[PDB]
């Protein structure tokens, strides 16, 4: 049952560093982060998944200053996943997702092709030349695709934690981000909670359906 | 397993009029909804579920325009959801939350209450004061909550389709969104998929692994 995940999964607070995905289990996190829906299947995303030591320090070097209480979280997890979206929506990327739709199979002549093209422009169109907001359109997406990941996650049995308290300047700087095109939003440590989290025995809090659903 | 359903599930572009979702069905929906995790227990939002008749077609007045080839799915489909964001963060939100996580058992701690409270007011005055993004930084939670919806309906064996294409200001206005202090971002028709539903059988597309990840 996914419900039973939904109200069992949470956000760890400290990792147990003995404890480390199996080669399927990274492979298959892999599947999920390449799976996920989004706006015309636009995909404006890059992921980082550090699995090293080596790697996992270097991401670990954003959780500066303030955001030091959430550096441990990222040395001690199996795999460490960071969400980046793509700074602005340019025309190269879209043809190489027609082409990718093509090459698997979907359209069936010429004007399938061009008549998706053709839809997915236009909405590209509306966020990159009338409102102006393609940048936050497109990181909207790769949030979709963080509530997509720690769900199935979670119904893998494994733990997580999705961190924003991290600076995206200092990371994006480490791995290159801004030469290639993206920029560093939510950081997802992988792995296994240990004995000190805290918050795996709290009970989870949500408002009441009473406040957030209207039926109609 | 949660990597078949990710491979499975597909956008519907169809949905059959006479296969509704159960009791049962319904309230495991509203519990994806409410328990969906966001960036400091936030809950920036607020979901309309339409499942009559006459609640459907007051969401399908957005689909207008342009935007008439979803109106089908907003008006075949079983329930309806309209993922809300809050149009700003006030103090009174915060408040509720952190006295419900203090009513769940949250904090053992009544100075732990206070202690957490204005760390997330801290975190929140961050985008509402200092960097002036709270509307941006709620949507992405509510995106958030519809990447973990939609692959929960999938693992429960229902279809579904995340619409971007609907006017806001229509939707808006019908249901009196904007003096309540949300504004809509997402609509999701969920049921069963029709046998005319032509995205059903064919095959998923998506960037190769070799593109997307960066593997450290
Ligand atoms: C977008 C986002 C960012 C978050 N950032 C942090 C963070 O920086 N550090 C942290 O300890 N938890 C963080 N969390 C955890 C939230 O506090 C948490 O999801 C929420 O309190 C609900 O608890 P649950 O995840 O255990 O269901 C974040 C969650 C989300 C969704
Ligand atoms: C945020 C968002 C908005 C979308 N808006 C529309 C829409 O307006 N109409 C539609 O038919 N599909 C829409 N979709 C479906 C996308 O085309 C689809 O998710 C994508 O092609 C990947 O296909 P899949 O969902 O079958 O895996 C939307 C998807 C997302 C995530």
């Amino acid at each position: 049952d996914i419900i039973s995940v939904a109200l069992k999964r949470h956000s760890t607070k400290a990792f147990d560093a003995s404890k480390k995905l199996t080669a399927e289990e990274a492979e298959k996190i892999k599947t999920l982060l390449q799976y996920s829906p989004s706006s015309t299947n636009s995909q404006p995303w890059h992921f980082i998944v550090a699995s090293t030591e080596e790697g996992k320090a270097r991401v670990a070097k954003s959780a500066a200053g303030t955001y030091v209480f959430n550096e441990r979280k990222m040395l001690d997890a199996s795999h460490v996943v960071v969400f980046c979206a793509k700074t602005a929506m340019d025309d190269a990327w879209l043809e190489r997702v027609v082409d990718q739709e093509e090459a698997d199979g979907r359209f069936n002549t010429p004007e399938a092709k061009a008549a998706n093209h053709k839809g997915r422009t236009y909405f590209a169109d509306m966020h990159r030349v009338d409102l102006k907001d393609d940048d936050q359109w497109m990181a909207k997406q790769v949030y979709l695709n963080v509530g997509n990941f720690l769900l199935g996650v979670g119904a893998m049995g494994l733990d997580a934690v999705p961190i924003e308290g991290f600076d995206a300047a200092i990371l994006d700087e480490e791995f290159g981000l801004k030469e290639k095109g993206f920029t560093s939003l939510v950081v997802v440590p992988v792995g296994h909670h240990s004995v000190e989290d805290f918050n795996a025995t709290l009970p989870k809090s949500r408002l009441p359906l009473s406040t957030i659903v209207t039926e109609c």
